[PDB]
């Protein structure tokens, strides 16, 4: 049952944040509704849920534009899958948020393709901070010269940072790897305005993940099976 998942997690969401002293309203959950059907969407918006994350361009936007034609509105879909330039149009048309920005030219066909009457795509840029085995994300040397360009778009917002860490089991590296991803996320919230968003953890991380200072959990399994 979807909406008995979501109740979970957000008590799950909830103790961690109390449990490390913060407030729980500082934690979005971010539902990864990725490989699932619409109309599973559909329960997890009757429960309550807002914002959805999707992996894949044609997917997300086919869900989105569903639920406008259904006149649902008030939702806000996240684009955090790799993006090739050649789908960057479909994201800047009609996606709300995009947590992958890891090239500058990325960015610059999404500002450039995002329809002037919509609000300012919000972005994150991605560090890989952990995992060798992936191609994703910049290298967080690189993080100070990548803000600064990607920053002067004007259809863009940059609002943070994103990482998927390379799977860790230990709870100890999970945290630290975390605190290296608060560190350069506190660093860029000094410097650079609305700096609020740090997308970071997912199930098996979660306590970790919150406790070192993320903003946005993302949960896909625990919700849709």
């Amino acid at each position: 049952d979807i909406a008995h998942n979501l109740a979970q997690v957000r008590d799950k969401i909830s103790a961690a944040a109390t449990r490390c002293g913060r407030s729980p309203e500082e934690i979005t959950l971010l539902a990864v509704s990725a490989t699932a059907p619409a109309s599973a969407i559909a329960e997890a918006i009757d429960a309550g849920q807002r914002q959805f994350g999707e992996n894949y361009v044609q997917e997300g936007v086919d869900k989105i534009r569903h639920f406008q034609e259904l006149g649902v509105t008030g939702l806000e879909w996240h684009f955090i899958g790799p993006l090739q330039s050649n789908k960057s149009r479909l994201v800047a048309e009609h996606f709300d948020w995009c947590h992958t920005i890891d090239r500058l030219r990325i960015a610059t066909r999404l500002n450039d393709q995002r329809p002037a009457e919509l609000p300012p795509l919000n972005v994150l840029i991605q560090i890989n901070i952990s995992d060798e085995n992936s191609k994703s994300g910049i290298q967080l040397a690189e993080l100070d010269e990548l803000a600064a360009a990607v920053a002067e778009l004007p259809r863009l917002r940059l609002r943070g940072l994103m990482a998927i860490p390379a799977p860790e089991s230990e709870y100890v590296r999970q945290f630290e790897v975390a605190r290296q991803m608060a560190v350069a996320f506190a660093g860029l919230k000094t410097r650079y305005p609305h700096i609020d968003t740090l997308s970071l953890g997912m199930s098996d991380d979660m306590e970790a993940a919150i406790a070192a200072g993320s903003t946005m959990v993302r949960i896909g399994t625990a919700i849709f099976g």
